[PDB]
């Protein structure tokens, strides 16, 4: 799948999915 | 980036990004 680790909202074309831990961070999992 | 949802470890080429919720189950979210 074509997935974001996002700061903010899920664009509308994009389905949330999660969540990405990256360097301690946090982030929404965005796939489409 | 290409991510998958896996019930097993990540690929060799793939990283441990964080996790995926889908229907209710838990997923490690690897990505590449
Ligand atoms: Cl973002
Ligand atoms: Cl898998
Ligand atoms: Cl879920």
């Amino acid at each position: 799948a074509t997935c974001y680790c996002r700061t903010g909202r899920c664009a509308t074309r994009e389905s949330l999915s999660g969540v990405c831990e990256i360097s301690g961070r946090l982030y929404a999992l965005c796939c489409r």
